[PDB]
């Protein structure tokens, strides 16, 4: 049994109160109030982000974990935070996002932030049945949380295969969401993939304690087992002490105008 599995079991054990306190205990988050109001009022300008993903991607890009450039593909773009953020980047030439949409799934949000004319968000698309196309920047943010470690593992495996098909055309720069990296077979296959392709695993502090997600990014050089187990250690530790306060970071402003 790995530390992440113990984390998972302990998480399932927790009460509603304890969970409510734990999910955000000590994490970093973004004040999305004004962005929510503006977006609800139909303000396409102002530079507001459509989701929190922008803040996540930002956190990585401003640390060299990846450097977006050229043709960008956003797999499971949802509302499209990653797509717009990437579209605000100089080296980036084209952004193509794809999400599932429909009931229960996010639809893209039409906003005119900076570089909105180079964005192209396509809903009603299941990337598992989609043919890969050559690109320079491979983004993927797929991985739905489940109470079952086995389910999360299987979902992660399917995702990793699907993105394997895309990485085979060989970017470049890439950011791939890994929901469940805390099981043995997962660390094994992630080691394997980290041999075949490059990159490493990074735990974004914007991620809530309720999820063990780490992002497999290109510009990172790390050991799988070590990074994962340290992440597990942290998420475990936050389940014992008092409630650590949240570090309220500022929301990202993507400005306006075209490119
Ligand atoms: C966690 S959200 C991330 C959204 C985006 N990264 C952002 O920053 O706003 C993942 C989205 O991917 C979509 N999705 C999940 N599986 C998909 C699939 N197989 N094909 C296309 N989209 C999918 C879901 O609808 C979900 O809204």
């Amino acid at each position: 049994e790995t530390l992440g599995e113990k984390w998972k079991a302990r998480l399932n054990q927790m009460s509603a109160l304890e969970f409510y306190s734990y999910k955000k205990s000590g994490i970093t988050e973004v004040c999305r109030e004004e962005a929510r109001r503006a977006l609800k009022d139909g303000v396409a300008t102002g530079g507001h982000a459509v989701s929190r993903g922008s803040a996540k991607l930002r956190w990585l890009v401003e640390r060299g974990y990846l450097q977006p450039y050229g043709k960008v593909i956003d797999l499971g773009c949802g509302r499209g935070g990653w797509s717009y953020y990437a579209a605000t980047i100089r080296k980036v030439q084209e952004v193509k996002g794809y999400t599932k949409g429909g009931p229960g799934h996010e639809e893209p949000v039409l906003v005119q932030s900076y570089g909105w004319n180079i964005v192209r968000l396509k809903s009603g698309v299941d990337v598992f049945h989609m043919a890969a196309e050559p690109c320079d920047t491979l983004l993927c943010d797929i991985g739905e949380s489940s109470s079952s470690p086995e389910v999360e593992e299987a979902r992660t495996l399917r995702v990793l295969s699907m993105v394997g098909d895309w990485l085979e055309k060989r970017p470049g720069a890439f950011c791939i969401k890994v929901l469940c990296p805390y099981t043995s077979t997962m660390m094994e296959t992630l080691e394997r993939l980290q041999r075949r392709y490059g990159g490493g695993l990074v735990r974004v502090p914007l991620s809530r304690n309720s999820t063990h997600e780490m992002y497999w990014v290109s510009g990172a050089k790390s050991n799988t087992i070590k990074s994962v187990s340290t992440t597990s250690q942290l998420l475990l530790g936050r389940m014992d002490g008092p409630r650590r306060p949240v570090k309220y970071e500022e929301d990202v402003n993507l400005g306006s105008g075209t490119r």
